[PDB]
């Protein structure tokens, strides 16, 4: 068409989510992964997001994509995102939440996760 649906979108998002899914549920000490231990500081972020009230973070406003892209294959009864948790709980639009897209800003995330040399200033 004069535009392809976002099928392969899948293999860019599914990289970045084994490590978001696993780092949620990660609470235990058996669990040992490299990526996770990095993932957590992430989590820290949403976990003190008191912008979310005043609109929301570019990390937070973010990741709602792929909570929600996650969400149509993790139907479960206790979701490891907590973020998707909600989605399973509000499931009464399935089009709306689903239905989402953000640009190539969405690769930065994962790039400062690692170096954080930028501390997403929020412009306009
Ligand atoms: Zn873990
Ligand atoms: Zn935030
Ligand atoms: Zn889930």
């Amino acid at each position: 068409a004069t535009q392809s649906p976002g099928d392969s979108r899948r293999l860019s998002i599914q990289r970045a989510i084994q490590s978001l899914v696993h780092a949620a549920q990660c609470r235990n000490a058996n669990c040992s992964l490299p990526s996770c231990q990095k993932m957590k500081r992430v989590v820290q972020h949403t976990k003190g997001c008191k912008r979310k009230t005043n609109g929301g973070c570019p990390i937070c406003k973010q990741l709602i994509a792929l909570a929600a892209y996650h969400a149509k294959h993790c139907q479960e009864n206790k979701c490891p995102v907590p973020f998707c948790l909600n989605i399973k709980q509000k499931g009464t639009i399935e089009g709306r939440g689903n239905e989402f897209l953000s640009p190539e800003v969405f690769q930065h995330i994962w790039d400062f996760l690692e170096q954080p040399i930028s501390s997403v200033q929020p412009i306009d």
